């Protein structure tokens, strides 16, 4: 089998992407944030504290003839950025772009933190990292990909995120029309539960490529590109007037600037992020200070190849026995 679904930016800055997902019988369609940096499929629901719902579409398991309470199971997730959610668990039928999994764990939120409440466009998360990070207790549950994998034509999914435009998540096949040149594959460590790999270096603008190993994670659920402070300083040094602002929370730059591109290495290959992709707009409405899309990972403990990086590529998440990651230009 295969599946193919369109993923759409939630706003004009590509802060996140939402993908429609069918849950239950009859189908309840929710728009979920596909997240290769976490491993829980959780949703706003009829069980979510009323004051914590503000415009989201909710899953109502009592209206699904295929929903079953997973007795005794609870879940609780605290994301690196301080957001959180928790609740109980149903199994139900979940379909993405025509690919159906029966008995998928659908984690129903009883509580969500304010950042989730405030984003009316995101109805939940669909985790695509390794199932070892799944938070359901006392019996850990599998991700949608892990459940689907054996049935797929090939044990892979691909992320093709758009810049200020829709893109695609495919399951089970590689669309050879969706990229240019060749796909370069690179090793993955699953030791921390992530799609963790090592970039071979970087360049700023038309500058020389610096060969240096940068370990990090391919994380569709993170907006920005978080890299070591040395690398990030070298980038922003090429933008007149750029500075790191503790009050704003990272590097900002004059909105009148033209940003240089940023290149990252994948083996001997190179992925070029255009300068425009690194512009996250005014820090507040009407400001002439703009927020940068490349930021230091120093306070995080891991480098993160988030949407800013991934949207410059066609990315293959190869879930074979020894997983790998592939990147192509597009
Ligand atoms: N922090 C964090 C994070 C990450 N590294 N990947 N996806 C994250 N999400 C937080 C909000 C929903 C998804
Ligand atoms: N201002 C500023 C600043 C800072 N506090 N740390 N790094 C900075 N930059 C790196 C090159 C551009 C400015």
């Amino acid at each position: 089998s295969t599946g193919s679904a369109t993923t759409t930016p939630i706003d004009s800055l590509d802060d996140a992407y939402i993908t429609p997902v069918q849950i239950g019988t009859p189908a309840q369609t929710l728009n979920l944030d596909f997240d290769t940096g976490s491993s829980d499929l959780w949703v706003f629901s009829s069980e979510t504290t009323a004051s914590e719902v503000d415009g989201q579409t909710i899953y109502t398991p009592s209206k699904s003839t295929t929903a079953k309470l997973l007795s005794g199971a609870t879940w609780s997730i605290s994301y690196g950025d301080g957001s959180s959610s928790s609740g109980d668990v149903y199994t139900d039928t979940v379909s993405v772009g025509g690919l159906t999994v029966t008995g998928q764990a659908v984690e129903s939120a009883k509580k969500v933190s304010s950042s989730f409440t405030e984003d009316s466009t995101i109805d939940g998360l669909l985790g695509l990292a390794f199932s070892t990070l799944n938070t359901v207790s006392p019996t850990q549950q599998k991700t949608f990909f892990d459940n689907a994998k054996a049935s797929l034509d090939s044990p892979v999914f691909t992320a093709d995120l758009g810049y200020h435009a829709p893109g695609t998540y495919n399951f089970g096949f590689i669309d050879t029309t969706a990229y240019t040149g060749s796909i370069t594959y690179t090793a993955v460590s699953t030791k921390q539960g992530f799609w963790e790999w090592t970039s071979t270096g970087y360049a700023v603008g038309s500058g020389t490529f610096k060969s240096t190993s940068i370990d990090g994670i391919a994380d569709t659920g993170t907006t920005l590109l978080y890299l070591p402070a040395t690398v990030v300083s070298a980038y922003w040094a090429q933008v007149s007037g750029a500075k790191s602002s503790s009050s704003v929370g990272g590097y900002v730059f004059p909105c009148s600037a033209t940003l240089p591109s940023f290149t990252f290495g994948v083996g001997s290959a190179r992925i070029v992020i255009p300068g425009d992709y690194i512009d996250f707009g005014p820090i507040s409405t009407g400001s002439s200070s703009c927020f940068g899309g490349i930021q230091s990972s120093a306070g995080i403990g891991i480098n993160i190849f988030g949407d800013v990086a991934l949207k410059a590529a066609f990315v293959v998440f190869n879930g074979a026995t020894t997983p790998t990651l592939g990147f192509a230009s597009k």
